[PDB]
């Protein structure tokens, strides 16, 4: 694994999105991972529809704005045989009837990989695959009102995750304090342009390696 990685610079990552007042972070984490994998497959970066996932992936166990999981989203795309573009199926921030139309499918997957629950394994995955879906303990106001710098919350749990986000890289700063570069779905005004630097190799801080996965294509 290289000492740092940033898949934004290689064209794998769409702009930061905003889930609004809906428990759909899992859909944004899953679309971000599949956007990366489709880009590596095809060389085309196409924003994918979280609304398609929120409306349609109930059979796989998702609950719309009442939560869900990225692996359930990857399973839906496999079962469905496709996923629409964000342009064809824009985000509404409420669960509505399923409107998937295969004519506008721009992505597919063949299942998913669950990464071993270790930050070394996560680093190898990020370096060899692309952006990776992860779950973190985001349930402290220090995270809600994060602005900049390496996020380190002594009270964070490595087992009690409550938010899904996307690891787009890792690196270190000199101020060797290491971090994961994490894309959130709270809009560009949160954090650093919508990103957070999460402490890396600090005893699986906030559980970032505990439920990491990505779709196969
Ligand atoms: C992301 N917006 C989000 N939202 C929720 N909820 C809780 C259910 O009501 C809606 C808001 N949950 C999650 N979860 C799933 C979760 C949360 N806490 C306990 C167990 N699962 C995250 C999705 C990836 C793993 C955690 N996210």
């Amino acid at each position: 694994a290289p000492r740092s990685v940033d898949w934004r610079e290689k064209g794998y990552v769409t702009p930061v999105k905003n889930q609004g007042q809906c428990g759909s972070c899992w859909a944004f984490s899953a679309t971000g991972a599949l956007e990366g994998q489709m880009f590596r497959k095809t060389g085309r970066l196409i924003s994918l529809s979280e609304q398609n996932l929120v409306d349609c992936s109930g059979p796989q166990g998702n609950e719309g704005c009442n939560g869900g999981l990225m692996d359930y989203a990857f399973q839906y795309v496999q079962d469905n045989g496709g996923l629409d573009s964000e342009e064809s199926y824009p985000y509404e921030a409420t669960e509505e009837s399923c409107k998937y139309n295969p004519k506008y499918s721009v992505a597919n997957d063949t299942g998913f990989v669950d990464i071993p629950k270790q930050e070394k394994a996560l680093m190898k995955a990020v370096a060899t695959v692309g952006p990776i879906s992860v779950a973190i303990d985001a349930g402290h106001e220090s995270f809600l009102f994060y602005k900049e710098g390496i996020y380190f919350e002594p009270d964070c749990s490595s087992e009690d995750m409550d938010h899904g986000v996307l690891v787009v890289g890792y690196g270190f700063e000199s101020t060797n304090n290491k971090y994961w570069l994490v894309k959130n779905s709270w809009g560009e005004e949160w954090g650093m342009g919508g990103y957070v630097k999460m402490a890396k190799d600090r005893r699986n801080h906030c559980g970032i390696a505990s439920a990491a996965s990505y779709p196969t294509v």
